[PDB]
């Protein structure tokens, strides 16, 4: 049963791996939806329909990454549903970037949970990949997603429809 | 509540299309989960699982086309849960080939339904939008899918690892 | 009297494409108006008066390709008066970007009949000219044209001058 | 009421501006009939109907001219209805070619008559106008299509349909 | 006996579809008599030669095109003889023209029929294959013929030698 | 009656010329039913495909070039029925390349008794025609065939879908 390539990599640790497979599948499909959104013909924000949309690609690059490692370990995908978002209408520019960030901090905190029990269980290439390839990523999203969500709401998001044409010209454009 | 866009979109098109592309998101993860299948260690084709990695990202380029009609119409994208695959393990080249074919005709069944739904709503547009992107492409597929199969079934495929391991040098490669 | 080249094209066809072939060359005129408003010096938005200017040559572009069909089918082209546009004073660029999304959103309703009527008539030529050259244009049209006014009303047009300024600069421009 | 820019714009100058934008359109649809009643299967003379849609779009182009100046003095635009050309029927490139001089001629008196206004009301801006963009254009497109009419009738048109073919081969293509 | 990639194709879409292509076919052969007929040293028009070669090997372009349709939808090809064309001695470039024409306008006809069917079996992939494919083919070819028809007999053919050698130089040259 | 560029070219030799164009047509559709039958989705070498058409538009060449030898010597071209193939399923790429052996060794005895002709009838143009386009592609596809007929037959072909497959990859591809 055991794979001919394992070697350190602990059961649980396979388990939280399959874990973040499948929420940065679900983190993909949010960005989908808001990109979406962002689409229609009453909301017509092109640049922020641009901006999520490369955020649900880029997720669903992670989680490609994450089935790599997996079977580069020698551990076994499993697969399961994945949960549609808890909106489909989003309110607004600001109210998506915030949404966004909550997702990118839940996404990092489960992040830094499998730092830990990777940590714990003495598996230092799993650490070491974690670091390298999503911690890093994860800090730079929040600190932009931060901003954007700063810039908005000075300018006057959402109610100042201007604020947000004027945002996603400037600075999603 | 009416779109200011819409114009000769009925309801029940509207719902057909969301539930196609949940349909095509489905697809997407089926051919994600037999890709990284192919990556596995002890199974460890390469060029399969680059096939099955292309074709999922082009079930999601089809779903995001939807999407995007969805909008240009007025309608409204409602999104529910992508179902996970009906495997884990597929087996073999031949085997995921097989399931990949019985999949793209499930598709294309789907198209078919759409397609006599927006004809009987009298949708011109939709029937034509349904024929120039889909319809084709779903009948390529399946032939391509239904050579592949032959071809490995000819060669001597599962059984023959030497037939899958050529197959994926020469076809696939 | 019968063209040598005419075949499977009926009479209420062929006054069908004479009556579109009328409004597409009364659209053209109606950009073309809305257009010079804008040219005004106490208007002076000139990004609103060129995107007006290019739909009226598209829309005479429209007017030339039903003609080519007209004689290709060996129908016989009559044309009638232009009616003058509806207004000489389109009052904003909100106001003419809701109008020019009724126009075309009328000529779309007309296309229908038309395709109605040539699938009625089992002209498939006719349907699929329709289909591939006219609806999906109007589709589109329509769909950036609500965006346009979705924009603009969330901008504060049109009693914000500065409004309809920093859209003629930032969407037209 | 009075444009901010108007200086030295007679009423009069501003009406005959407008009707002569009204006869240049007239002129563009007059040679889009003829453009197209020569690309029809049983006339089939495509370079008289490349020359004529030529035409058509030169005259559009100077009734957009004359639009352009209207604003640029400060008048202000009317349309008003473009009507049908006088036949539907052209009868041979001769017919349609003495009836283009007979028109080109019509809208020569017609800036005639305007120039002798515009001097009349001391306006030597819109004299230059006139003389510049018009006059000598006019002079021009005449001596053109006598050309034409003088060669078609040395050559035996309308009756030597070999005539009109080598005609619109030689000349015209 | 089912193909494995067969959907939504009935047995009198096959049918029809092999009859076709043996239309098709014939009117090849057709075309390649009409060419090697002004190949002859006593009519010696070399550029009627080579339109009819052309359109020969257009037609064979087309049954090859069916043929690959017959394969993608699972359904198999059936070939039937090639009968030899109506005339050996085709008299004239006018008449082989008209020839032509009747010969384009019969192949219309029978694709009209065969998306009849098509419609009628509700296969939207087979009716969109022959409106994308071949109804726009038909029409542009048959009104082209028209076109060389008419000229040609304005100018005098088939008595006119002179013209059938400027024709065979000026237009097919 | 008699061509006047007609010297040296007997009756018998003529009609044997139209014999041979009659048989290279045949030819060229044998091998286009060959091509199709690997397109199939239940055989699918796409370079015996490949290789067949190519084959039947080489027949195809061959025929025109004996049609355009007819009309030099002031022959007249008289077509006949092309028959359909013996076979609509070829079963197997072994199969069809004895076929096209033999297919071709019958032609080559045609073309061998035309050379015998022409030299009874002392045609030495003839018989050079003959001798340079024909003999020397005959003598080289059979063996061609022949090579292939081996070398399928040493692989384990027909029962060998191995040996099928690698053939068309390595040798035909
Ligand atoms: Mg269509
Ligand atoms: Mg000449
Ligand atoms: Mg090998
Ligand atoms: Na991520
Ligand atoms: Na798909
Ligand atoms: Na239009
Ligand atoms: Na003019
Ligand atoms: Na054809
Ligand atoms: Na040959």
């Amino acid at each position: 049963s055991t794979s001919q390539v394992r070697q350190n990599y602990h059961q649980d640790s396979e388990a939280a791996i399959n874990r973040q497979i499948n929420l940065e599948l679900y983190a993909s499909y949010v960005y989908l939806s808001m990109s979406y959104y962002f689409d229609r013909d009453d909301v017509a924000l092109k640049n922020f329909a641009k901006y999520f949309l490369h955020q649900s690609h880029e997720e669903r690059e992670h989680a490609e990454k994450l089935m790599k490692l997996q079977n580069q370990r020698g551990g076994r995908i499993f697969l399961q549903d994945i949960q549609k978002p808890d909106c489909d209408d989003w309110e607004s520019g600001l109210n998506a970037m915030e949404c966004a960030l909550h997702l990118e901090k839940n996404v990092n905190q489960s992040l830094l949970e499998l730092h830990k029990l990777a940590t714990d269980k003495n598996d230092p290439h799993l650490c070491d990949f974690i670091e390298t390839h999503y911690l890093n990523e994860q800090v730079k999203a929040i600190k932009e997603l931060g901003d954007h969500v700063t810039n908005l709401r000075k300018m006057g998001a959402p109610e100042s429809g201007l604020a947000e044409y004027l945002f996603d010209k400037h600075t999603l454009g």
